[PDB]
């Protein structure tokens, strides 16, 4: 078949390989919430423990996202400097669209530690404005019902963007850029979802949300450090130090 199907074929299956929970298993728990004392209990913690938690937790979605990125036809053929730029720029914004998975418009919870929850869960944080807003991130993708090979196709375009700064290579990028916008492009037509396009995120809208997000982990991170055995050390080096 052509190129393209068989794109469409290599990022759902990287897709598949490393969505890190089954949408079947986030959809059937959505009824499994926790209870006002469980809520408490979460509440009492103090910001310390929520902090590793929460921390690990992200680090493991991220280290899912790196993973992904490693299986995208073309990906570990770029530069190292362009893996780290673009994993660098993007792999958070991968975290917070593949949210939208274990989030529950219905009544604003998000699958967290084997329960649904809502944002007064973090109250410990002190991180209300923030985590409120990455909430009602999902709560604008949820509206989409994006298929599971619509993500897939989505978030491996918000990896592959080649107007990220510090490319060395940006013409390289470009080529896998415009092969990988076709296949979500035609596989949205073979499917007659032509309609999510109109509305998908404003872009600068993932970036600020996301870039506000890895600054409080990044402060968060100085003040009580935890350590982690990095997956892909250069691209921690740049992270973690
Ligand atoms: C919004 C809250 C709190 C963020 C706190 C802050 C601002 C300090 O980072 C975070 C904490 C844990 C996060 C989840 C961890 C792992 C996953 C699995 C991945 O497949 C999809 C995203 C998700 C559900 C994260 C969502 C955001 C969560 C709840
Ligand atoms: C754009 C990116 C943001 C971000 C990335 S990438 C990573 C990360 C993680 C693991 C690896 C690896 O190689 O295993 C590499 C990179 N952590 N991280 C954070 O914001 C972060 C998190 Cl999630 C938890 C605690 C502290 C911090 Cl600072």
């Amino acid at each position: 078949l052509t190129e393209i199907e068989h794109l469409v074929q290599s990022v759902c299956k990287s897709y598949r390989e490393t969505c890190q929970l089954r949408l079947e298993d986030l959809l059937r728990q959505r009824s499994n919430i926790f209870s006002r004392e469980e809520v408490t209990g979460y509440q009492r913690k103090s910001m310390w423990e929520m902090w590793e938690r929460c921390a690990h937790h992200l680090t493991e979605a991220i280290q899912y996202v790196v993973e992904f990125a490693k299986r995208l036809s073309g990906f570990m053929e770029l530069c190292q400097n362009d893996q780290i730029v673009l994993l660098k720029a993007g792999a958070m914004e991968v975290v917070l669209v593949r949210m939208c998975r274990a989030y529950n418009a219905d009544n604003r919870t998000v699958f967290f530690e084997g329960k649904y929850g809502g944002m007064e869960l973090f109250r410990a944080l002190g991180c209300s404005e923030l985590i409120s807003s990455i909430f009602d991130f999902s709560h604008s993708l949820s509206a989409l019902h994006f298929s599971e090979d619509e993500i897939a196709l989505y978030t491996a375009l918000v990896l592959i963007n080649a107007h990220r700064p510090g490319l060395q290579e940006k013409r390289k990028v470009e080529q896998l850029q415009y092969n990988l916008e076709l296949a979500f492009h035609h596989h949205l037509h073979k499917t007659h979802r032509q309609s999510i396009l109109a509305k998908l995120p404003p872009k600068g809208k993932l970036r600020s949300l996301c870039s506000q997000h890895v600054e409080r982990l990044q402060i968060f991170q100085h003040l009580h450090p935890i350590v982690v055995q990095a997956a892909f050390p250069p691209l921690y080096k740049e992270l973690f130090s």
